């Protein structure tokens, strides 16, 4: 049987204080009768009134990006910093920072080790280019990725450890990947881990999956044998959310 | 004479919610003669905290980095957002972003362009390092980073604008900078201004001394003709940020 499911909610840099507190009131109000871990993602700017606001026993509270250490890093934040502030969920190494902030398959690994160590829990973020899969080199591309990141982790770590297989042709292009698509990619991955992680830890594993996803292709994006949840971002500003949440069985 | 002076404390990825909130209670209970416009530049993450606790009439908030509009951009704040929150301040172009985060001259430009755009007033930063200085192109380096933002500013948008100098040489690398050193990099920040865009401007143009400042030399710094304040890293964290403050007479 499948671990338990994560509806994460990247808002990425969008918000108001007042739009997300609506968005925050529909989460609250949202019943939910199935075991899933929903996280939603907002800006550190965002945290404190996420933290008061959202109440729901299902939802945490996570953010998009850490450096390891505190110190002489304008414009950062730190994961003592946001472990001082009551986070303990944290997105690192999405494709976004991967292109445009220079976070390298290395650069993401030791910021997964760090906040692991920390204590945080960490939704990894792997994937492949359009450029990469039309060239064939999807499954390449993907498994170097998350060949870094389980080389400077222990295997009690991946306990902490969540992986989300967003292809970077799919994210806010409108074009998701079909199921086929999708559970070719995630079997690949749960099966690189059986092999050189364990295969406990691979049954452990939550594989998500990102790209233009919606209300109307979760359900049957879910229904695949090695999807355990969604990483939403366009759609995670809108109250289909919740409907993505609930196909999560 | 000078303009109205500039105290700004950087505390850059530093601080917990106890240990600001003791600082941000001390520079509350200090008495203040002078005009002078205090700033406190916190991580994204405790300016909600900084918003509620601060209430010194002399002293604003300020974000330490930005992006110039909201959008895919996983783990970024955007200057909306923080207007949004109620930011009114920022500071851009520091040394540590355009060493560690790929902020360029240009980049540098285009985000304080946008920055003054949103209703922003804009400690912009500038400065040269050691090998920049031991090659002797302290001129060339500062003045093609001011030169870079001025070419994206109307000649009203620099009442908005307020620039920090930077001895990137003479922080915590064992060089101790001298006052006529600060002197003579303000004063060639200014005459460039007035000779560039207009007298008027560069005699109502704030240029901030930001080396390590401590509460005793900060008065001589701030007695050099072209010294308009500070931009203070390490003693910012400190109650002696308050003397540093008293030290723009
Ligand atoms: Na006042
Ligand atoms: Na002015």
């Amino acid at each position: 049987s499948k671990p338990q499911p994560i509806a994460a909610a990247n808002w990425k840099c969008n918000g108001s204080q007042q739009s997300l507190s609506e968005l925050i009131d529909l989460f609250n109000s949202t019943s939910i009768n199935h075991d899933v871990q929903c996280v939603v993602a907002s800006t550190f700017v965002h945290l404190a009134m996420t933290k008061e606001r959202l109440s729901h026993p299902k939802f945490v509270i996570a953010a998009q990006n850490a450096i390891a250490k505190s110190g002489a890093f304008t414009g950062e934040v730190s994961l003592p910093i946001l472990k001082d502030f009551g986070v303990n969920w944290i997105v690192l190494g999405h494709s976004e920072r991967r292109a445009y902030y220079g976070e390298t398959n290395e650069i993401v690994a030791d910021k997964v080790a760090a906040a692991v160590a920390s204590g945080f829990m960490v939704i990894a973020c792997i994937g492949e280019t359009l450029q990469e899969r039309e060239s064939g080199r999807t499954a390449v591309v993907v498994l170097t990725q998350i060949a870094a990141i389980a080389k400077k982790l222990k295997k009690a770590d991946w306990a902490k450890v969540v992986i989300a297989y967003e292809p970077v042709w799919a994210i806010g292009t409108g074009k998701v990947a079909t199921p086929q698509q999708a559970q070719e990619a995630h079997a690949l991955i749960r099966s690189w881990v059986s092999s050189k992680i364990g295969a406990d830890v691979a049954g452990e594993l939550r594989i998500l999956y990102g790209g233009s996803v919606n209300g109307k292709n979760a359900r049957t994006l879910y229904q695949q044998r090695d999807v355990n949840g969604f990483a939403v971002g366009g759609a995670s500003l809108k109250p289909e959310f919740v409907d993505i949440i609930k196909a999560t069985q």
